């Protein structure tokens, strides 16, 4: 008999009965309850939240409180010890493209922001953090153990701020704290159109009823489209080149710029929808703008929930797949679609995909001019390299002819991730994302590695040799013991991430479960699903039925050779087929004939 949940931020709660299009903020998805899945909303608690008071502080905060009465390892330390290798030879996956690792940073952007708390947009409260290395309020700072070389060149820390919460920005009563997902829950392409009516309508092109995103004036890829640049400042992409001074782009998601090949990605997103747009005016003239766009936008929604459920989850839950999500029955209203805390942690698998190195391809599919490689840490909120230096379609052959990192018991986050990360305000290309993860999680108050192997009915080891015989690794298992003392105290990100990949997947079991169950949650529970009935007409979901990531690359660049199975390892010219060959999307049944 407790008091249902403090929603002070977003008061905003109008609906619509006829509404044949998802909203921006994804209210109204859910006629009975229509806030669950909505933008600027609590991230959903699959198992109470643990704080080291119970309520807000993270673990880790007080010296002398104990998790289960033992300290808890500093987040560098256990990147240091376990995340970090030397080797990047062997590593690369022999059958994922690197495509696989990108399509999984999408979707998760698609679905899941919990952004750093706002009470420090331009304030000397940042530099409190950075310069001096002090813990209070939102200031959580990753410090250096003893033996650590970050210490000699960068100082006592690396700065980190608490994430956002719902009723900010001091706490409150007797609930723990619930962070915010600012994105919609819902696959829905959030990240091209955006979660927010303001940003929703910047995106848009409201000059010509012709319903199409607003595209770059300033700069254009051999007469293809770019996104429009982002212009506000301090800008993290100007930065890193003063000379090039090319400003970051503005997607329907904030971090598209974070690096090359995600703005990439976005570029290929909006390119199809502007694609889209054109084809739909042609088959129906009379169409005004607004339905041009939501007529694009919900074709563009379907196809991202296509790549993702037919192409993209197999291949990560491979075994796992059925038993998680097994062939679609409808909408389920009944359904939690929200994403849910610990889904954010959970899909940070991909940090252990990412590799050392970009690469620039010819029509040839060989080296793009005489620096076609690239360290990934040059290329963090690097936009330059694309608009003056040969646009995206160098890049998009690497997508292809390229490898993902595999996941690797002994070399889990390369260096250029782990050592050499660049973040916005932050001058530096010397940050740790496996840190910056692990401190996450205790900011989240995330329950333990055995808590959520509880949660989805797998043995909870307590003793060395019990972890050793799940993490089939006695020295991986020797090395957390002596971090952690008990399994109990593990953070699931490194727990889940330091399991064995399941047969024909590319996770553990535990992480099987958690991503499986969410995206058969955000599926089920999803009113606007492609495949659901009442959606589309039979005829378009004929259509729909046909998509490939291929396809998407021949209709948005100038690309003619590409493989037909996008994420798997792709070698030209031998797996390498004519665009000419390759199955379109026929948009004859959105033709409106009738009336
Ligand atoms: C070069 C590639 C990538 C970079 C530079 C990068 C960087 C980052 C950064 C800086 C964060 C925020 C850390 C924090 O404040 O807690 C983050 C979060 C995250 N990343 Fe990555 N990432 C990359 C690739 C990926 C991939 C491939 C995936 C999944 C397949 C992924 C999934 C996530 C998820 C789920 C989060 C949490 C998002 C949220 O709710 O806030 N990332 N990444
Ligand atoms: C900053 O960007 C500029 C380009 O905007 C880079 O310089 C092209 O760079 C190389 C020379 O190193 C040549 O291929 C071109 O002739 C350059 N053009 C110009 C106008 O310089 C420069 O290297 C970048 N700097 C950094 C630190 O990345
Ligand atoms: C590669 O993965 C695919 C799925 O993408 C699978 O069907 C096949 O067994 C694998 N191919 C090789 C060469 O191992
Ligand atoms: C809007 O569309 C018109 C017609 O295609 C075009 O000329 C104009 O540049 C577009 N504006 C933007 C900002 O994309
Ligand atoms: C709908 O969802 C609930 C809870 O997930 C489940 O118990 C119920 O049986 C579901 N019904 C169908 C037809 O899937
Ligand atoms: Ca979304
Ligand atoms: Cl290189």
């Amino acid at each position: 008999s407790w008091e249902v949940g403090c929603g002070a931020p977003v008061p905003l709660v109008k609906c619509d009965e006829n509404s044949p299009y998802r909203t921006i903020t994804g209210d109204c998805n859910n006629r009975r309850s229509p806030a669950l899945g909505a933008a600027n909303r609590a991230l959903a608690r699959w198992l109470p939240a643990e704080y080291e008071d119970g309520l807000a502080l993270p673990f880790g905060w007080t010296q002398r409180k104990t998790r289960n009465g033992f300290r808890v390892p500093l987040a560098r330390e256990v990147s240091n010890k376990i995340v970090g290798y030397l080797d990047e030879e062997g590593v690369l996956d022999q059958n994922r493209s690197l495509l696989f690792m990108q399509w999984g940073q999408i979707v998760d952007h698609d679905l899941d922001f919990a952004p750093e708390t706002e009470l420090g947009s331009n304030e000397h409260s940042k530099t409190q953090c950075e310069e001096y290395c002090i813990q209070g309020d939102n200031c959580f700072p990753i410090m250096f153990p003893k033996n650590d070389p970050k210490l000699k060149t960068q100082g006592k820390c690396m700065p980190f701020f608490r994430a956002g919460f719902v009723c900010p920005t001091p706490p409150y009563q007797s609930l723990a704290r619930e962070q915010i997902n600012a994105v919609t829950s819902f696959l829905d392409a959030s990240l091209v159109y955006g979660s927010e009516p303001s940003l929703a309508s910047r995106l848009r092109n409201l000059s010509s009823p012709l319903g199409l995103m607003a595209v770059n004036q300033e700069a254009w890829d051999h007469g293809l489209a770019y996104l429009p640049f982002n212009n506000k400042k301090p800008s993290p992409c100007e930065f890193i080149n003063t000379t090039a001074r090319v400003p970051c782009f503005l997607a329907g998601d904030f971090r598209a710029s974070e690096q090359i090949l995600l703005a990439t990605a976005h570029t290929l997103l909006l390119r199809e929808h502007n694609r889209l747009a054109r084809e739909l005016k042609k088959l129906n003239p009379h169409w005004n703008g607004e339905k041009l766009y939501q007529e694009a936008r919900k074709i563009l929604g379907a196809f991202i929930q296509i790549i993702t459920f037919r192409d993209y989850l197999p291949i990560v839950l491979g075994s796992e797949m059925q038993k998680w999500i097994p062939p679609y029955q409808g909408y389920n209203n009944s359904v939690d679609p929200r994403i849910s805390n610990v889904f954010t942690f959970a899909f940070r698998f991909g940090h252990m995909e990412v590799p050392s190195t970009v690469s620039r391809l010819d029509e040839n599919y060989q080296p793009w001019g005489p620096e076609a490689e690239l360290p990934l840490h040059t290329l963090f909120f690097n936009t330059w390299r694309i608009i003056k230096d040969g646009g995206i379609d160098p890049l998009v052959r690497g997508l292809l002819a390229k490898k993902s990192k595999l996941m690797n018991q002994d070399k889990m986050v390369t260096s250029e991730l782990r050592n050499k990360l660049f973040q916005p305000t932050h001058k530096i290309h010397g940050f740790d994302l496996a840190a910056i993860n692990l401190q996450r999680c205790r900011d989240h108050g995330m329950p333990g590695y055995n808590s959520w192997r509880g949660f989805c009915g797998l043995s909870q080891p307590k003793t060395l040799k019990g972890l050793q015989t799940v993490l089939k690794n006695k020295i991986l298992a020797k090395k957390l013991m002596d971090l952690y003392k008990t399994p109990d105290n593990i953070d699931i990100w490194i727990g889940g991430n330091a399991e064995p990949m399941v047969e024909r997947g590319r996770v553990g079991p535990l992480l099987a479960c958690l991503l499986g169950r969410q995206f058969q949650q955000i599926r089920d529970g999803d009113r606007f699903w492609w495949e659901n009935p009442g959606v589309f007409t039979e005829k378009q979901r004929d259509s729909l039925q046909k998509v490939s990531f291929s396809r998407l690359i021949c209709d948005n660049t100038h690309i003619t050779k590409v493989p037909l199975h996008a994420f798997q390892a792709n070698n030209y010219p031998h797996d390498f087929v004519d665009c000419s060959t390759v199955d379109k999307l026929d948009l004859s049944p959105w033709a409106s004939r009738e009336n």
